[PDB]
């Protein structure tokens, strides 16, 4: 858990402009966060590019976990295999407001965070989710309460972030 240029925002929320996957092959955490749906297909965005940083060995697993137990629920979680990337991977289903899904099950799916002492993890629901990334934040800050560290890969969102939460 070597993280390195983060910004310290709270006693336990740490922010840093970076692509989660570069983050986690440097620093090897004990766990990686995903932003799932509830299907585990991991088919584009932050999902899509740590399958692929597995060698598509994480949508294997995942599929035999579905096979077995069934989709997760929107804000809910499972713990996986990290592989390469982390001891382990927690997949978080944050809502997709874009789709519909309530924008209060974004609480539900930080409180998933708090199984763990400390994780590498993205903004959950930002990007093509379409939840408001600066109110992802609020909900983070004010929910997770275990050592979380946000690699949010976009200097301009990043940069807005950083100048919202020090208002
Ligand atoms: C090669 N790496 C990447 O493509 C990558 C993207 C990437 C990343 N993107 C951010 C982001 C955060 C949350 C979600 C999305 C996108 S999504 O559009 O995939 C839908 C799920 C929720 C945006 C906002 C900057 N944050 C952190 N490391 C990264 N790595």
């Amino acid at each position: 858990n070597s993280f390195s240029g983060y910004l310290k925002l709270t006693d336990n929320v740490y922010i840093k402009n970076a692509d989660i996957v570069e983050e986690a092959k440097k620093v090897k955490p004990t766990v990686v966060v995903n932003a799932a749906n509830v299907y585990l297909k991991h088919g584009g965005g932050v999902a899509g590019a740590l399958n692929k940083a597995t060698n598509n060995a994480m949508q294997v697993e995942s599929d035999d976990y579905i096979a077995t137990n069934g989709p997760l629920k929107v804000g809910g979680s499972c713990v996986l295999s990290g592989h390469n990337l982390a001891k382990h991977c927690l997949h978080v289903v944050g809502p997709n407001v874009n789709k519909g899904e309530d924008i209060q099950l974004l609480k539900s799916a930080y409180e998933n965070f708090n199984q763990h002492e400390v994780l590498l993890a993205p903004l959950l629901s930002a990007g093509i989710f379409g939840a408001d990334p600066i109110h992802s934040l609020r909900v983070c800050v004010d929910t997770v309460r275990t050592n979380v560290y946000l690699a949010v890969f976009d200097k301009n969102l990043y940069d807005k972030l950083v100048s919202s939460f020090l208002e």
